[PDB]
């Protein structure tokens, strides 16, 4: 998911629609977007689908104010196609509306604490909603009006003493300002910008990637710290303050495998360079172990292995080629009476040259591999193209585990690499040759940007959650969640 | 624009949706698909919109048969956004539908002929719709009922005695099949295939690039000859003729440079390689001309200009590096009462990775340039980003003429190298050097995939027009209807 929120001087609501437009990538589920009007009144417009088929000409008419947040999002379990989007809002204590990007891994205790001691009553499956409901009523226990900066700060940082997981926010509250936080562990991205009108009117801007400042020109200040929070009133004054304990950078590592987009600096890092440098890597590791085979090229598979293979291609010093293309146009498949000739669920996404496989002995990088049935097929597509020898070489390692911070994947049963040696993957899949990249590696190339980050947020490689709540009784009730959630979408 | 046609054993509604969408690039503003039902009536659903947009559940229900053919369009002069789009259809004589890419040089003067030798209103200013009303004209020749294959092409070749332009045509009459026919020249794209459905049936498909045939499984026959004629029976029989008198390959150079996909193979030319070799040529004859100048970074502007900076950048020895990314997704801007109109905008269909021009000398490499308004503001971020010198390396030569073939272009006036030299135009775009693709090489790069084809078309480029019909009376003409569909689409 991806979130943005702008405090101007100005309407806000188009900067809202074209920062999510670039972040879009983080989610094309559903996108939202909330302002506060002339009269201190939320104004919202949410549904599914991509950002420009949500809001039309009369949504941005009623989005009026000079300040909002917006969301796009990726569906997960808790929040599926037909749940209710983000961003959500409670009218009181004084009206708090957020959008979150992340995961509570306490959510199922927080829905209950909350009832019996709030008698908040949580209308969704999104932790979105139940995150807005704690920090709501923690700012229930100031008595007077208006708030101080301090209340917000004491509030959000209650709110991390109740709260686990990962987390990236932006909230609004009305009268008062909109405010932004990340996690302890800064797992989820989270940046801060401003952009200067005239003497004296700085209008700020958070968001999870960088694109999004950039896209606006808003001036890149930095990174929202491991447990900040960051407060900038109606009057434009930016605060900041400390408001977890122990506060560490573990950033996830999947950000940059795939998840951002490369021109993006997370965490001072480069998305692009951490990228070519996971193809220096492997191309390295490639060299050493497959030194006997003879591949004759390098083949990418859309969208961001290009530059890593280019990269392998490089160091193995074999040509690069563009085998596979994507299609950049996929369409909705219609369910008739009697679908005859059906056409290939692999080819609804790639298209194969056939000239650049043709009696070639094929390596194929793909940043990851999560299922191993699109792997299957996606070689299988090589070989109907005339390769002889089909290798797959993927940019990251092994996956092994869910994630519960944020990104949306299948459960352990389903990654083909949980509980699977390389060579068994590579049957299944009928890969001639199959090679990982290793963890260590892949955190010395995106830790070589900036060795100050000293540990990456990784469990879905080595099964070792930073949060350290995460259990099968709690991994198997995300699983009610999504069997609700398909429940929902077929009953629609 | 693209078009595509099936002449199937089963239903074909969801195969043409599925070629249509990998051949979405061709064409954008409107879709359109019509199929000939059990009860030999036509089934037709087209609007504006993305394939996606134009047909929903409802629609697909409705287009049953198994044949028909689908169309997306690419606005042109005659055929505006706010125009009718394709397929058009005529009920008689028989019942004839037709959907075409390419454009009728002798139009006007059709249209004039149509009425009043043969009373044929044209509702629309399509010369779809010209093409349409005169090849019925033509069938209407026929008393015997049903026609034989060589009425059709008797017709077909009529029609190619009174038209003049570039055309790639699919068109379906009731009662007999589906036809398709390629303009003398060869000049708009065309490629039949196959699918074999078992002993006695076959299925057999027309495209205007092979990537529609690849995604739904047809085996590629052929690319359809300059002037001939492809008749397919309801009973699958094929028959093809010539029916042009001294036809003549010169393939549209446009399309190899930009137009269409790498994946495609036009006249046995490979768009993917004959992409590389234009890198190639622009490599060398840089690392010549601009022997002396400091470029420390070769950097590519999405999409096309990918492979071919790769291919420079390893002929100059320098560095291949991704400084800019294309926003796969783009919005609207809003017409808002009060609000300040900042619709001037590149940066929300790009964006800079800072990092990659910082303090360097960059050599931009692009496909093309046309208005020069885009590559002003690509210079223009470039500078912006911190980059010293800016150079700009163009994948094509100067685009000097109209094109009134098929790809659409603004008027000669709005054409920034038209009536100027290199130098003028590196001045008007502020780049601190400017270099162009020379004709000849770029002859060379494609040729050299298929030594066979002798002459290209080329008329953008160097104002030969192989139609030898076009003059500044009718350049006049397209630019009086220009202004017509602007007042149609304003008018919307
Ligand atoms: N006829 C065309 N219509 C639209 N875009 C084009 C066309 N030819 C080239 N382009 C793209 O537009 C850029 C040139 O446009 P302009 O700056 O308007 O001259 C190139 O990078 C191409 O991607």
């Amino acid at each position: 998911c991806g979130i943005v929120g702008i405090a101007g001087v100005m309407p806000v609501n188009q900067s809202i629609y074209d920062a999510l437009t670039v972040l879009q990538h983080r989610g094309q589920d559903a996108a939202g977007i909330i302002t506060i009007d002339a009269n201190n009144c939320f104004r919202l417009r949410k549904a599914n689908g991509l950002v420009s088929d949500v809001f039309e000409a009369r949504h941005m008419q009623r989005l009026q104010g000079n300040m909002g947040i917006g969301h796009v999002r990726y569906p997960t379990a808790g929040s599926s196609s037909a749940s209710e989007a983000q961003p959500f809002y409670v009218n009181s204590p004084y009206g708090i509306t957020l959008a979150h990007n992340g995961n509570l891994t306490n959510a199922h205790e927080l829905r209950k604490k909350l009832f019996e001691e709030k008698r908040r009553h949580i209308n969704t499956t999104s932790d979105s909603e139940i995150l807005l409901n704690i920090f709501a009523s923690e700012l229930d226990n100031f008595r007077h009006y208006p708030l101080e900066a301090d209340n917000i700060f004491a509030a959000i940082a209650a709110t991390n003493r109740l709260i686990r997981g990962a987390y990236a926010c932006v909230a609004m509250i009305i009268g008062h300002g909109m405010v932004a936080f990340r996690d302890p562990n800064g797992i989820r991205p989270l940046v801060l910008g401003k952009r200067d009108i005239d003497e004296n009117r700085t209008e700020y801007m958070v968001a999870s990637e960088s694109v999004a400042l950039d896209t606006l020109g808003f001036d890149f200040l930095r990174d929202v710290a491991p447990g900040e929070a960051i407060y900038i009133t109606e009057e434009g004054q930016l605060f900041t303050r400390q408001c977890a304990d122990n506060p560490v950078s573990n950033p996830c590592l999947f950000e940059y495998v795939y998840f951002a987009r490369p021109d993006s600096f997370i965490d001072k890092i480069s998305v692009y360079s951490a990228r070519v440098n996971m193809g220096t890597k492997l191309g390295e590791k490639i060299a050493r172990e497959w030194e006997d085979l003879d591949i004759d090229v390098v083949i990418p598979i859309p969208e961001t292995s290009c530059d890593i293979a280019l990269e392998i291609a490089r160091i193995l010093g074999k040509p690069y080629r563009q085998g596979f293309v994507k299609n950049r146009y996929v369409g909705r498949t219609f369910i008739m009476p009697g679908q005859q000739l059906r056409r290939k669920s692999v080819r609804r996404k790639l298209n194969a040259n056939r000239a650049e496989f043709r009696d070639k002995n094929v390596l194929l990088v793909d940043d990851s591999i999560v299922r191993g049935t699109t792997s299957e097929q996606i070689i299988e597509m090589a070989r109907e193209a005339g390769a002889k020898k089909v290798y797959l070489a993927s940019a990251a390692p092994e996956i092994r585990f869910p994630n519960v911070y944020g990104i949306d994947m299948p459960s352990a049963t389903e990654l083909i690499a949980h509980g699977r040696e390389v060579d068994e993957i590579r049957q299944i899949i009928g890969a001639d040759g199959l090679i990982f990249q290793d963890l260590n590696d892949l955190i010395d190339a995106v830790r070589a940007e900036n060795p100050d980050i000293q540990q990456f947020e990784c469990s879905v490689f080595n099964g070792v959650y930073v949060t350290k709540d995460v259990d099968q009784g709690y991994l198997d009730f995300l699983d009610t969640l999504r069997n609700d959630d398909a429940k929902a979408v077929q009953r629609q």
